[PDB]
């Protein structure tokens, strides 16, 4: 079986966080992210993976993944995937993309399925010399049952919003 145990709306990164150091990528690691190991509770043979979707406009590209725009001077590189950040899948485009191939819980076991979203700020253009961004919707992630597993009427999708932040350029 499967049940939804997470939150529908989720914030990515600390509110009004400030980050210091074209296109220039800021090394924010996992600071601007959201991670939750327990979004769905699965059991008895349930097989599930994850699909991710970014709703932000694609304004460029870097090493194979999209640069999503926030403002005229600030953009983002985005990863979505399973709980552990190192499992993140680099996002491109605005379609649902497979971000976690998935796994199957044991026939006599109960476990959880989680997820993570991580972004890194990118300066597109310049100027003052600070750059502020307001809360912005990023996109969503939905569980993807497989192997004949079924979601029934269980909530399948959760959403993510980027908390406001400021970039100090010098």
């Amino acid at each position: 079986a499967v049940s939804f145990i997470g939150s529908t709306e989720n914030d990515v990164g600390p509110s009004l966080g400030s980050y210091s150091r074209l296109p220039f990528v800021y090394d924010t690691r996992n600071k601007i992210g959201y991670q939750n190991a327990n979004v769905w509770h699965i059991s008895k043979g349930f097989c599930v993976g994850l699909d991710g979707k970014v709703d932000l406009p694609v304004v460029g590209s870097l090493d194979g993944q999209s640069i999503y725009g926030l403002t005229e001077e600030v953009g983002l590189l985005i990863w979505m995937g399973d709980t552990k950040y190192s499992r993140g899948t680099a996002m491109s485009g605005n379609s649902w993309e497979n971000v976690f191939s998935g796994w199957c819980v044991g026939a006599n076991t109960a476990s959880t399925q989680g997820l993570s979203v991580r972004v890194t700020p990118v300066i597109l253009k310049r100027n003052s010399s600070r750059y502020s961004v307001q809360k912005t919707s990023i996109g969503s992630i939905r569980m993807r049952p497989y192997n004949g597993s079924s979601a029934g009427s269980v909530q399948t999708t959760v959403n993510f919003s980027l908390n406001p932040f400021t970039l100090n350029d010098t």
